[PDB]
């Protein structure tokens, strides 16, 4: 029992397993009762038939029940390594005085950070994001907070006109009703609002539109109209806070840094994925070409499972070059992962049950059920708490390298 590295292939080792003469001998007596169990030829009874007439009616075949007995004894050696790929049997072979088995280890590959520096963001100017986002919502409002009172006329440009919207479905049958308020301006029309233009309270009208499959019955009551005089961009539009605000300035000195809030995350975020997308350019790896070939292969035949396959090779160039297309896909993931792998725990990074919590209240929204029900949905399924444990770890590392362009 020898653990021979026979070759290494960068981050590929192949091993050779040899089992001598004793073992040879426990795991064929151990075949035999396993085998026994599973045989029935006349006469002899539940279990016991004498292993060389067992191994009479297999022959050939028995040999390969001895091996996997002793293949057995090989996962109790490779219990260190982390590995990209469950290990694979190359040849298995057994003689006289000799069991060999040749196993091939794909274990996790290597990288190496290079020049963390050397990698183009591209961080928005903070002031003319935030004078534009403050600029419209001034416009914003100006609006919600207009000066309006009913219109005894009818509606031209620039009118409010709130109403009451009844939808039938074809059979006649009311499916909803709902209440909407549509402003109105010069020369413009859209549907279900273009005609409404000089109407009245109490007046009616009955868009018959056609969607999706049936025809659809829309009754418009207009319960109002109201004048839409709105606030012009001053103090008196600090009236939007009741108390507190005296001065425009305090509106807008104020929102020109209170959605800065807003800038705070969306960029980090933004930039943080551009650095994990582009992470792989300073990244050098050593993975193995047969590594790279079988999770290319375990790739493409999977997409060949599903059927999103002849979908997307299939309306590219060829068949052979999205293989290669795709290696250079799977490559830099290997590449982003073992990246954040490694400078995971080699920068003191790891993430706790409570953030994790935190990071399910707000993906609960996401999935339907109570933010305390995630939690749960958390704790019971592994693949889940597993998931967001590595999704945490990415915003933390990434959120390093990044706060170290350099």
């Amino acid at each position: 029992m020898e653990v021979k590295e026979l070759e290494r292939d960068k981050n590929r080792v192949v091993l050779e397993y040899v089992f001598g003469a004793e073992e040879i001998a426990q795991a064929e007596d151990k075949a035999v009762r396993y085998l026994n169990q599973r045989v029935e030829i006349p006469g002899f009874r539940k279990g016991r038939i004498p292993k060389n007439v067992l191994k009479m009616k297999l022959g050939e075949e028995f040999q390969e029940y001895t091996l996997d007995f002793l293949m057995d004894l090989i996962p109790d050696t490779l219990k260190d390594r982390k590995l990209i790929l469950s290990p694979i049997v190359t040849e298995r072979e057994l003689k006289d005085v000799t069991a060999r088995v040749v196993v091939e280890v794909h274990e996790e590959p290597e990288v190496r950070i290079g020049d963390i520096s050397k990698i183009e963001v591209e961080k928005v100017d903070e002031e003319k994001v935030l004078e534009k986002y403050v600029e419209r919502r001034i416009e914003d409002l100006r609006e919600s907070h207009a000066l309006l009172e009913p219109k005894e006329g009818p509606a031209e440009a620039g009118d409010l006109v709130r109403v009451n919207m009844e939808v039938y479905n074809e059979e006649g049958k009311k499916l909803t009703s709902r209440e909407y308020e549509y402003v109105i301006s010069e020369d413009e029309d859209r549907p279900f609002v273009k005609d409404l233009v000089g109407k009245k309270k109490g007046d009616v009208v009955e868009i018959e539109r056609e969607y999706e499959g049936k025809k659809y019955t829309y009754k418009l009551e207009v319960e109002e109209v109201y004048k839409r005089t709105l606030p012009e961009i001053g103090d008196e539009l600090a009236k939007s806070v009741n108390n507190e605000f005296e001065t425009l300035e305090q509106l807008k000195e104020s929102l020109k840094k209170e959605g800065k809030e807003i800038y705070d995350v969306e960029m980090k975020e933004s930039m943080r994925e551009q650095l994990l997308e582009k992470l792989p350019e300073i990244v050098e790896i050593e993975i193995s070409d047969r590594t790279l070939e079988i999770l290319v292969n375990e790739a493409i035949n999977r997409l060949k499972r599903e059927g999103r396959y002849e979908q997307i090779v299939s309306s590219y160039e060829s068949e052979e070059k999205f293989r290669e297309e795709l290696k250079e896909r799977i490559l830099d993931d290997i590449k982003r992962d073992r990246v954040i792998e490694v400078l995971a725990q080699e920068k003191g990074i790891s993430v706790n049950d409570e953030e994790l919590e935190k990071e399910a209240e707000e993906l609960a929204p996401f999935w339907g059920i109570s933010p305390d029900r995630a939690k749960s949905l958390v704790k019971a399924r592994q693949d889940l708490r597993e998931e967001l444990r590595w999704a945490i770890l990415k915003r933390k590392v990434l959120d390093l390298l990044l706060q170290e362009v350099e």
